[PDB]
């Protein structure tokens, strides 16, 4: 996959990159460190 979000980055918070793995892999890749 691409290293982006896939969503707009402030809604890729720390509370969903911790405890949600759809924003990890799918919205949030790159904020969440992912990639
Ligand atoms: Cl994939
Ligand atoms: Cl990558
Ligand atoms: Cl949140
Ligand atoms: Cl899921």
């Amino acid at each position: 996959r691409s290293c982006i979000d896939t969503i707009p980055k402030s809604r890729c918070t720390a509370f969903q990159c911790k405890h949600s793995m759809k924003y990890r892999l799918s919205f949030c890749r790159k904020t969440c460190g992912t990639c």
